[PDB]
């Protein structure tokens, strides 16, 4: 399981959640011939997070595919904003470089799913979720033929969450006035995703 | 292995010395019971055509990660660059499918221990002189060895003698060019930049 | 191992070194999740087989080069003519048809090759063997430039053999007569040339 | 699975499923101690996903007991191959290689003891491969009986299917002419056969 200092724990479980939704593009990894397998798959909730259900979906040709066959269980891995941060921003001596990020390890019982009306469902709600949250509202009347035309090559699967670690990097480790740096540090720069993560660490500070 | 369809491979291996550069906190993947054990690491070259070169990396001794990593022969390390949603109705097109637009790297290698302190200096050391530079202000750690030393007893590390790379480039290569130039455009009018740079890079 | 019963067994290990040399796109099979994996490779001698060495190469981006690293052990299986033998030929009642065939698997202890000047001496080495045995002497030399082109895309195996079962099923169970039949039968339709030939060989 | 580059796809499904049904002598193959089993048996069938391939094989052969720590196995059928000398190619540079056919089916494994589903099988197996001299297995049904205590049968529920036809598709179109004049101007056993199969795939 992943590791987080007692500091780095989310103060609330709707970070986890947004994270997840807000970077609904996982890293599946289940165990494999001398090191695991790992893929990037898109998934979302089927509808605290434990005996909750993830599903996802993943390319028929993909090799993962068939070692899912043999492993029980896997882990979902979602990243959110994360940054290097410099000791210069802190403007303190002595100190030591750190990274700042957000990430969130779902552990949980996996399960394969090969069924065309399944695979139709988890395919339309993805985009119905995504084009909600991430999205720009696209209507996909028009495509559901073509969807049809794809869906033989798509095959999913369905994680049902044992336990999730969350970790909240963001520099709770330092006096209140050094996180200010940190946070107009990152605000004071355009490169991706610092705008995102300096509003995170503001969120972690305040009350 | 992750599976790369063709269109998505870099056209050049500078893209993935870049990207494992840019984004050197990589994920740290190994088998354990149940499921793999997985921790976000600070990885940088010794100093494929990397196939043979070496990743160094260090973690905290009481992670149960470490522990776990005796007896594990080979392991994984994840790079993520920049990456996005991309909605059809960027596109202008019909019918369609949306999709995620991403860049990642991972690395298969061997691994190899390192406890040995002054080992463990030199990687650290070694790890935020490159940071300073790549990803930095050019901070001078002189005044911090120091505190440096404090610290390292808790710190552990690892070599992974890198075996094989697939890169992953998925930049909308299978998109028609005037539909790629329309992506890249909304990317660039939307609050996904270095995305566009690459997807353009992609598209030359 | 292959079950061989006794009566199926080669009367000279000529058989078997032919049948090698005759067929060398053969089957490499190794132990895999769930089931084994298995791929059709092109092996050749190195300059009474156990202690020798079998080569050969494949596809670098073919997973199954992954799995070889880990595989102390392998199986080749090579195959040689075989047909269906119908009842018809024997002119005899009662029967039961079968299916008369030649294999050999061979098992032994699997190395890993990917040195660029021990692959280029692999393939061109492969290059000669066929060409003298089933090919046309085709001359290499104006097309060596071109294998240097390839060579980053190949890797390579050694095997070097532990044991060999061979299997030449050619109708041993019949009566000498009701044989000549079914070489006759083989011989009047255009692999049953070649098996009606392996055939008489074993009732000569 | 069987690594197959794209242009080695079967055009259509009918490919393998002909090539299962003229080469029905299959290598069943599953894990073993340090490496796999391999044994040449007589299969036939009971898109291919869901199917079932049935099989049978000696009861004394070990692979035999083998089968029942596996609850997955292998089944390669092989179609024609020839080596591909470049010298019919007419060009230069060229390397050399070798077309074939193969068909590799991955499957969950079941095995048979029953000496009436053994029966079923045999006899199914000698009507489909006379059909595929048409000989009549009528009056050797009481020497099938005494045949059947010997006899041990598996099946395979197909779950997935790579299929290689490496007919040098990797060639120019008007190369593969060449290649399938050149299989057809020889007498060697599988030549004509594979041209044939060549040309169908340049269609
Ligand atoms: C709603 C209809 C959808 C259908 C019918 C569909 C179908 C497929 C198919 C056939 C594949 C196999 C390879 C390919 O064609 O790319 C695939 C893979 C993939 N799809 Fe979807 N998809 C849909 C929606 C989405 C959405 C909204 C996303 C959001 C990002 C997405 C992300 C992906 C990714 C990341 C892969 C690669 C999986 C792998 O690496 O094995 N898809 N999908
Ligand atoms: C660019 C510079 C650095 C970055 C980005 C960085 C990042 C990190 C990260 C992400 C961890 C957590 C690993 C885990 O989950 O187990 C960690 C742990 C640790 N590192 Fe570093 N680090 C840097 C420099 C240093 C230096 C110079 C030292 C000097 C000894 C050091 C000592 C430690 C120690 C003692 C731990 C475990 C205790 C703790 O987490 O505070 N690090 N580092
Ligand atoms: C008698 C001549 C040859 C035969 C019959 C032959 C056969 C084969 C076969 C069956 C494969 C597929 C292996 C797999 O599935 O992984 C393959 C792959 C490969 N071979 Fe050879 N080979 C020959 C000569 C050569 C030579 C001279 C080279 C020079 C470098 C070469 C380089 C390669 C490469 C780069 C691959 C990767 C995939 C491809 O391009 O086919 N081969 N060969
Ligand atoms: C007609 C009813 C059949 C019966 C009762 C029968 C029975 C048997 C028996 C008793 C064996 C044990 C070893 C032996 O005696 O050879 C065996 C194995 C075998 N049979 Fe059949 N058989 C029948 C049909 C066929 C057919 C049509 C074929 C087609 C080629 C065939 C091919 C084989 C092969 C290759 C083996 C060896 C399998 C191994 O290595 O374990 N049999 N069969
Ligand atoms: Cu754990
Ligand atoms: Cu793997
Ligand atoms: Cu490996
Ligand atoms: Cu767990
Ligand atoms: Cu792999
Ligand atoms: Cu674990
Ligand atoms: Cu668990
Ligand atoms: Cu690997
Ligand atoms: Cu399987
Ligand atoms: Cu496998
Ligand atoms: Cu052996
Ligand atoms: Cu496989
Ligand atoms: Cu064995
Ligand atoms: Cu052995
Ligand atoms: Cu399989």
């Amino acid at each position: 399981s992943m590791y987080v200092p007692e500091q780095y724990r989310p103060r609330d479980a709707s970070w986890t959640l947004e994270l997840i939704r807000s970077n609904p593009l996982a890293l599946l990894v289940t165990n494999g011939p001398q090191h695991p397998w790992a893929t990037h798959v898109p998934v979302l909730f089927a509808e605290d997070l434990v005996g909750r259900r993830l599903l996802g979906h993943l390319n028929l040709m993909n090799p993962h595919w068939e070692a899912l066959a043999g492993a029980g269980h896997a882990l979902l891995v979602f990243q959110g904003p994360g940054s290097y941060v410099s000791p210069t921003v802190y403007e303190t001596a002595p100190a030591a470089p750190t990274w700042d990020f957000t990430s969130v390890h779902v552990h949980g019982a996996l399960r394969l799913i090969d069924d065309p009306d399944d695979l139709r469902k988890i395919v339309q709600a993805t985009v119905r979720a995504y084009e909600r949250e991430v999205g720009t509202d696209w209507d996909m009347s028009e495509s559901l033929e073509y969807f049809e035309r794809l869906l033989p090559g798509v095959r999913g699967f369905e994680i049902k969450i044992e336990s999730v670690d969350s970790m909240f990097k963001l520099s709770q480790e330092q006096l209140p006035e050094t996180v200010t740096k940190v946070i107009d540090s990152f605000r004071r720069s355009d490169g991706g995703r610092r705008q995102e993560l300096a509003t995170m660490i503001e969120r972690a500070a305040s009350d």
